[PDB]
């Protein structure tokens, strides 16, 4: 399967291990998923972060391939632990690739495509929320552009609250900034943007779905000296057009 549609809430499992092959099961394909990583508490997926590490050393990082359209929604819903060791920030959820899923610190530079993920980050004063991570054509650095958005606008995210993801996507045409990224968190719209994804038709097309969970960031001070997790339930993906 390289599906169009999902609707998976983990409940049909055992509080335990959650395998590679259960990812593929659920997912129809779970490209470089880590189940070391991944276990089924009172069913919800939880995605563990370790110690001392980064990235995908310490979380997971799986592209689930998917029916290519030109627009796409999901949602799902997501919580930090309740005793949960915040540090700088990191990636989390579920987003979507277009063309080449430019990630890294590769931009989307030469029109051949991004992505659209959310992070959580904290400040330097301590305040925590989540933001949006997206790769374009137009993006003005290295990294991820976050728009300036943040959910909450102002205060913070907080331990063990249940927060609802919706994500909505959708290609844009030639070089034109008729695209679409759009992210509401529990009801708020945080980011609903026309972008300009790519500038070659020929990668204009949403190909997969991210689940990209990890810390950083790249420098050391991204890390966390316990193993931290993230909690995840009741994800819709659907083709739209
Ligand atoms: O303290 C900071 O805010 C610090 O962040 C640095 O930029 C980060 C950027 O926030 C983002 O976190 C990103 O995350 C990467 C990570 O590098 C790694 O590449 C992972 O493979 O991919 C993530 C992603 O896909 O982009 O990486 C940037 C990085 O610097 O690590 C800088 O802005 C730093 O100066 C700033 O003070
Ligand atoms: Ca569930």
């Amino acid at each position: 399967a390289i599906p169009s549609s999902l609707s998976i809430n983990w409940n049909n499992y055992a509080t335990g291990a959650y395998s590679s092959g259960n990812a593929a099961s659920d997912f129809g394909n779970a490209g470089g998923w880590n189940q070391s990583r991944s276990y089924i508490s009172d069913g919800t997926l939880r995605v563990t972060l370790l110690k001392n590490a980064l990235s995908g050393a310490g979380g997971l990082i799986s592209n689930i391939d998917v029916s290519d359209g030109t627009e796409y929604e999901l949602d799902y819903d997501v919580r930090f632990h309740s005793q949960f060791d915040w540090s700088r920030g990191g990636a989390v959820g579920f987003g979507f690739s277009i063309g080449e899923g430019n990630t890294g610190g590769d931009p989307g530079w030469d029109g051949n495509g991004g992505t659209l993920r959310m992070a959580w980050y904290q400040t330097d004063a301590g305040r925590v929320f989540f933001q949006p991570y997206i790769y374009h054509k137009d993006q003005p650095g290295q990294y991820g552009d976050t728009f300036g958005k943040s959910y909450p606008s102002s205060g913070s995210i907080t331990k063990g609250t249940t927060y609802h993801v919706h994500v909505y996507i959708k290609s844009n045409t030639g070089s034109n900034r008729d695209g679409r990224a759009q992210i509401i968190i529990n009801g708020t719209t945080v980011l609903d943007t026309a972008i300009r994804w790519t500038t070659n038709d020929a990668q204009r097309l949403i190909k997969n779905m991210t689940f990209h969970t990890f810390r950083g960031g790249s420098q050391t001070y991204w890390q966390s000296p316990v193993d931290s997790y993230i909690y995840y339930d009741n994800l819709v993906l659907r083709k739209i057009r």
